């Protein structure tokens, strides 16, 4: 799915969308697209444990520093173990090994601190009709964030803009400084152009992918 989306991003970069005639980046605005899963939190304790996050379905997820990740569904008794190498276990909270208490203690504190303290990205929006967290990496601008099913995410620290690029629907989501989202068809950037400020995210977009690709 990475290399579907490296292919999609640079396809619309090479199109050079912000240097049209006339952008009509509205003409792209695609609601069918509109993403299933996006993180909405996310705490990063690597210091000691890993990397927790919430989906935007409430469901949370912990991906810990031995590269493990231990999912809670919205239910909040549904749990998934996946092992370092991708293999997925079924479980539950009222029923676990006692192999995984550690961790789901420590998901238990995650859960606590992201309920009481933070703000839900997107909380505003209805998205359309589990993945886990493969993995993440932090440069000084944004934090990159890659989910199971192929969606990346990525939230820029100085301005609080987010896109989520879904290689599926060949789809960018922009979450603006003004809050707003605006979902888009690749295709269609590709044929409508778009301003700057989302082309020079999109260009920094094809950049994360190929770090993501190289590891």
């Amino acid at each position: 799915h990475l290399s579907d989306l490296l292919q999609q991003l640079t396809s619309v970069n090479a199109s050079k969308p912000s240097e049209r005639g006339l952008v009509r980046q509205e003409e792209a605005e695609d609601p069918a697209c509109i993403p299933i899963f996006w993180v909405s939190k996310w705490v990063d304790y690597s210091d000691k444990y890993g990397l927790g996050y919430q989906l935007c379905d409430n469901s949370v997820g912990v991906l810990f520093n031995d590269s493990t990740r231990l999912i809670l569904y919205n239910d909040g008794d549904s749990l998934q173990y996946i092992e370092r190498d991708g293999t997925e276990s079924y479980l539950t909270v009222s029923s676990h090994p006692n192999s995984l208490m550690k961790k789901i203690t420590l998901l238990n504190y995650f859960r606590n601190y992201m309920s009481e303290h933070l703000l839900k990205a997107g909380a505003n929006i209805t998205p359309r009709e589990l993945p886990y967290l493969r993995t993440w990496f932090r440069t000084r601008s944004a934090i990159i964030l890659h989910l199971s099913n192929g969606t990346v995410q990525i939230n820029f620290f100085q301005d609080h803009t987010k896109l989520i690029l879904c290689p599926l629907m060949a789809a960018v989501t922009y979450i603006n400084e003004k809050r707003d989202f605006q979902t888009y068809r690749l295709s269609l950037l590709e044929e409508y152009g778009c301003c700057k400020e989302l082309a020079s995210r999109l260009r920094y977009a094809r950049t994360m992918v190929d770090k993501l690709l190289s590891s």
